[PDB]
């Protein structure tokens, strides 16, 4: 690995021994880890363990910033084992508005979709952080997305923002994924997910509508389907629908069972960090309410 | 009709007949017209032809905004027949720059969840358009989804973000829809989409691929697909999926045909002002690609 050098920066490849000292002016303060995905550490030592941990990561590549006068403000660079690209950075309250986040957050994205020939990248800010997603905005990143997630030293989820930076754009892109679904009774499926799963006729033709549009939100555009009716006796081949959302999966849960739908059980945690269950509609279709927790 | 008044404005009802000469230093504009709904208008005579039209609209709901001096920057206010509360706001070059457009966007956006007892509002703004999306921004308004749309006055579609806020968040929210695909050979599928809907494989389960999830962009959350590798014989029931793309429905055509998908034929216009083709899988399943264009 090399070493990134910016305008007034020395971006450094992260030394977990030699870094561990400096950063713990980060990791250690409560104060900066107060959106990170884990308390402060509490000691040095824990956080040499810690960047051990984050620096062998499959695909990780962190740098130290260097400061002109030395000081080390905090660190930045790719994260390990993401699929997409993903950005980090951090730095200690006394750095704080000093443009380096910005300049060597900057340093790592040119980089990266350089010399470490990708082809972009990625930064997940929390809602709130005001802060960061003011980096993200200056470094070129641009909202791409949004997702929930759970942070285990967490009382509750949280909202993440999806923002992102390419080396080209690619103007052919697709927008939204409606699938359909046959049911025997559109008026009385809509009824149903109205309640179950909180949504929202988008439209409907016909008397009774022979079709329609269930948005899972109340906007113009986001989640949802649509519905057919089917023009038979004969049972319908199941459709199976996951559905990410946010909350609670109790919460989603009771609301589903209140709803009066068929529901398979509680929910259930899976290996990749997701509590689930699964809603069953007369017709045999699946659909699967998966939240952080 | 109520007026309002912010901090350094005054927000009065539009009319028309006495606002169309001001309101024609932008609507006569190029220079701002490039990112409205219509070409600039001819003269102060159309401009109040136009501003009558969108007042009558149904529910409709437009402010003239009066600066301090004496002067009019330009217009803001709800917009009417759109079953979602729409924002729409508009300066005059001269008056680009003053945090107008924010005070008046707040204003309206203030009112609207108030004494307007609407439940949200929502705001369109093209991708490209940094000034306005600041705006929105600034106002509190927050991406909620995406949608493409072409305005007949121009070449092609674009892209545009709907950014909304809420009176009281909803806590219970569906972020995403991830139907799944029932296919022979997940990695041919994978193969592909990834080259007629230019996909990008997430995540694939097993060697070879058993279970998989094909994201249609290169970001972490977004439009997407899961396929799950069906056995034994026995035919699979076509599951029919509608994927709302940017871009012109020729050029999504051409990179369908290309990739050597199964395409039943060149786009279509359907009454629903949308242009549209479809894939068919081998296992038959169909889907649909619709675009503004
Ligand atoms: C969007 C548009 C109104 C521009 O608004 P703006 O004038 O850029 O945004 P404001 O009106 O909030 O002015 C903000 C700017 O004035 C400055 N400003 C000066 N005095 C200010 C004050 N007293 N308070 C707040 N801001 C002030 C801000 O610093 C900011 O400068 P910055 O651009 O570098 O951020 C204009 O480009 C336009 O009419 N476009 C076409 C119509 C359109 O955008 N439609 C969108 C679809 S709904």
């Amino acid at each position: 690995t090399a070493h990134l050098r910016t305008a007034r920066l020395e971006l450094t490849p992260l030394d977990p021994a030699a870094d561990a000292r400096h950063l713990h002016h980060a990791y250690g303060d409560e104060e900066v880890m107060r959106w990170w995905t884990r308390p402060a550490c509490a000691d040095p030592a824990e956080t040499e363990r810690y960047l051990t941990s984050c620096a062998a990561a499959p695909g990780a590549r962190l740098w130290t910033i260097r400061a002109p006068d030395g000081t080390v403000p905090g660190m930045a660079g790719l994260l390990g084992g993401t699929d997409v690209p993903g950005l980090t950075w951090l730095l200690r309250r006394d750095s704080w508005g000093h443009g380096y986040a910005t300049e060597a957050a900057a340093a790592v994205v040119g980089h990266a979709l350089e010399d470490g020939g990708l082809d972009r990248v990625e930064a997940w800010i929390e809602a709130g952080n005001r802060r960061s997603l003011a980096v993200a905005a200056r470094v070129g990143l641009t909202e791409r997305a949004r997702l929930a997630q759970h942070y285990p030293h967490r009382p509750g989820p949280h909202e993440m923002v999806v923002l992102g930076k390419a080396r080209a754009e690619e103007p052919l892109t697709t927008l939204a994924v409606i699938t359909e679904l046959p049911v025997r009774d559109v008026a009385a499926t809509l009824r149903l997910v109205e309640a179950a799963l909180g949504a929202r006729t988008a439209f409907a033709i016909g008397d009774p509508p022979e079709f329609a549009e269930a948005a899972l939100t109340p906007w113009s555009a986001g989640p949802r389907f649509r519905l057919a009716a089917v023009p038979g006796p004969g049972p319908v081949e199941p459709v199976r629908l996951h559905l990410d959302a946010a909350g609670t999966a109790d919460s989603l849960h009771r609301r589903a069972v209140d709803a009066g739908a068929r529901v398979d059980g509680p929910p259930v945690r899976r290996p990749w960090g997701r509590s689930e269950f699964v809603i069953t509609l007369p017709e045999g279709h699946e659909l699967t309410v998966s939240a952080p927790v």
